[PDB]
């Protein structure tokens, strides 16, 4: 029989939902909902998550669980970036969500991310041999190691994007000698998580948006984005290209770029860049789905279990 599941994903900037049917071992996504709530306002300063953001917070939650029970989901699984980890009062929060919503949120670690990523890719891509998944966003970039469903490894880089863009690019765009020391940055911390793989997968937002952009596909259809490959040759060309962009003339002249991506894109290619050529790889496989679709992943691979 048809069963409905859902995960819902509290992140510093938005809160989303995602249900999907599985059928015959087909999961098919039938519902999706976000929004912006901002719960990492002003968490740097004050070491604590605002109140109008909690409550915010509290009440998309609460209509979200309104979804979930009239659309008779019976698995539901919520997570919590670790980005609200760093808040004072985020057990206080999340205390009220189990009172108030009747929903457990599990913060999970940004490893624990790349796991569920990584389940996410077993399904959608089924991508053969030893793989490396990697799923770059949120601050981070995950190397999730496996082969099959089977996770060996994971090693999360602290390499965010736009920590990267202010750290280096000092000029926007980055000068020649700018965006090598942003190389040098990276072949020191790539070559430690340097491995022998048959398949790289690239996820993310900025690995997506340069999918679309090789393959001219606008508006964006995960259909026609799910599976694509780029080389390296695709991507060093796209780099190049941006790199010689600045960030308000982006998104103008490359319709796919979002706004609000548009400074940081060039940092993100040149994280899938640097990947390639560390690990000596000539191309990566891209997903459209990661750690949202991944925990529905989980939760049908929980019901099949015994
Ligand atoms: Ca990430
Ligand atoms: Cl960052
Ligand atoms: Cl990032
Ligand atoms: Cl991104």
């Amino acid at each position: 029989p048809i069963m409905r599941v859902a995960s819902i994903d509290i992140g510093s900037y938005s809160v989303r939902l995602t249900i999907a049917q599985i059928k015959d071992g087909k999961l098919s996504i039938i519902l999706e909902r976000g929004r912006i709530t901002s719960l990492g306002t002003k968490v740097k300063e004050t070491g604590r998550l605002q109140e109008d953001r909690i409550e915010e917070t509290i009440q998309v939650l609460k209509e979200y669980k309104k979804l979930i029970d009239e659309f008779k989901v019976e698995r539901v699984k919520a997570v919590a970036t670790e980005a609200i980890r760093r808040a004072k009062n985020a057990e206080e929060f999340l205390e009220r969500v189990k009172r108030e919503v009747g929903l457990v949120v599990e913060v999970i670690t940004p490893e624990q991310e790349g796991r569920y990523a990584y389940l996410a890719v077993a399904y959608s891509l089924k991508p053969e041999g030893e793989v490396c998944v990697v799923d770059q966003g949120g601050g981070s970039t995950e190397y999730v190691f496996g082969k099959g469903y089977k996770v060996r490894e994971v090693i999360s880089l602290p390499i965010g994007i736009v920590n990267l863009t202010e750290t280096f690019f000092k000029q926007d765009p980055p000068t020649e000698e700018e965006v090598k020391r942003f190389f040098e940055f990276l072949e020191k911390e790539l070559s430690k998580v340097k491995k022998p793989v048959d398949t790289i997968v690239g996820l993310g937002g900025t690995i997506t948006t340069l999918a679309a952009l090789e393959y001219n596909v606008y508006p964006y259809d995960p259909q026609k984005v799910h599976g694509k490959v780029l080389t390296y040759g695709q991507i060093k060309k796209w780099f190049d290209t941006f790199k010689e962009i600045p960030s308000e003339e982006r998104s103008k002249r490359f319709r796919q770029v979002e706004d609000r991506r548009a400074k940081v894109i060039l940092a993100g290619i040149g994280i899938f860049l640097k990947t390639l050529e560390i690990f000596e790889k000539d191309c990566l496989i891209v997903s459209d789905w990661g750690l949202r679709e991944g925990v529905l992943v989980s939760e049908v691979l929980k019901e099949n279990h015994s």
